[PDB]
């Protein structure tokens, strides 16, 4: 009889996110007619107490964490994490835990105002995708030989970088 905790959702999905990206927190959650006031928690702190949504225009390695929201109606939401990064790439995915069946949408991020090109994802040391401009890779139908350490790397400028690894899981059923 309990109505639904609130849900805290990301937009865009990524969980990992590299400094001054920007980041759009958002509050799943039903009002009262006489208080239709968000409350936004950063590890705990409160940080907002009206909006449904919480903007980070520029994000900060501070800014890492878990975050929370809740309405005077949807009780204090399950934690979402967010990691804030400091590098030249970062390879993005919504989360790092999926099931078999499952797409997975990955994104070798470039920091702000840089362009990277001759990118390669790789798989436990192995091309896994090659592009020629900075592009998303997407594994349609994750199988369990998708499991791994993942990253990527290419160019940007004359400069060679390459992105810290990510573990990628993914569960049987
Ligand atoms: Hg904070
Ligand atoms: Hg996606």
């Amino acid at each position: 009889e309990d109505l639904p905790k609130a849900v805290v959702f990301l937009e865009p999905q990524w969980y990992s996110v590299l400094e001054k990206d920007s980041v759009t927190l958002k509050c799943q959650g039903a009002y009262s007619p006489e208080d239709n006031s968000t409350q936004w928690f950063h590890n705990e702190s409160l940080i907002s107490s009206q909006a449904s949504s919480y903007f980070i225009d520029a994000a900060t390695v501070n800014d890492s964490g878990e975050y929370r929201c809740q309405t005077n109606l949807s009780t204090l939401s399950d934690p979402v994490q967010l990691e804030v990064h400091i590098g030249w790439l970062l390879l993005q995915a919504p989360r790092w835990v999926f099931k078999e069946e499952d797409p997975i949408h990955l994104r070798c991020h470039s920091w702000k105002n840089t362009a990277l090109h001759k990118v390669t994802y790789l798989q436990n040391g192995k091309d896994r995708k090659y592009f020629h401009h900075n592009s998303d890779f997407h594994i349609p139908k994750a199988t369990l030989k998708d499991s791994g350490s993942y990253f990527c790397r290419g160019l940007v400028g004359s400069k060679n970088v390459s992105s810290e690894t990510v573990n990628i899981t993914i569960t049987q059923a």
